[PDB]
């Protein structure tokens, strides 16, 4: 692809992370902790899984960013709506704001509803994801193997500002500790 200029530098805001997640000083990695990290509770942190939110906010324009996803058996990325639900159970879909792919048991999904099988043939260190708030698309693309598209959702209906989403997904097997990181442009 030819998305690169769009780079932004995103950071991830503290207040949003579920209560056992661990953000890097820099505000550019975050892992799964062993327990509680002995934060106060508030309405804006995910409460159910191992989510948290980019601070930048998007209304308009182009926007591209990479993660790294190096060594991890299980996590979710993309973009949400500022005003995704937060408590409780819920599914990642563009009905409930969210426009995601993700990795789980060794196989990769879109998060449309129902859900969509991605073709990977080398799997990602790192991921990119462009969104073009205009024109209503959110793309994902394999920089392993040289920029490749993995999925496009178009026709997207963002209803709302959009953040930065990640899931370092749960280690209950003992091998998905390693963190999410955002890339240097
Ligand atoms: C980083 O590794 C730690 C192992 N655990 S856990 O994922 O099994 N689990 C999630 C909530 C209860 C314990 C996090």
């Amino acid at each position: 692809h030819h998305h690169h200029h769009h780079m932004v530098h995103i950071t991830l805001d503290r207040n949003t992370a579920n209560s056992w997640l661990i953000i890097s000083k820099d505000r550019r990695q975050v892992r799964m902790g062993d327990t509680h990290q002995n934060v106060s509770d508030n309405k804006e942190r995910f409460s159910n899984y191992p989510m948290v939110l980019g601070a930048q906010r998007f209304s308009s324009g182009k926007m591209y960013w990479e993660v790294d996803v190096t060594q991890k058996e299980a996590w979710d990325l993309g973009v949400c709506r500022d005003s995704v639900q937060r408590k409780g159970q819920f599914s990642l879909s563009p009905e409930n704001g969210f426009w995601t792919i993700w990795l789980w048991q060794d196989s990769y999904e879109a998060g449309t509803s129902p859900q969509t099988t991605l073709h990977i043939q080398v799997p990602p260190c790192q991921i990119g994801i462009f969104v073009d708030y205009e024109a209503g698309v959110v793309s994902f693309y394999n920089i392993t193997d040289h920029g490749s598209l993995i999925y496009t959702f178009s026709e997207c209906v963002f209803a709302g500002p959009l953040r930065p989403f990640f899931n370092v997904g749960f280690n209950y097997s003992g091998g998905n500790a390693a963190p999410l990181k955002l890339c240097p442009l």
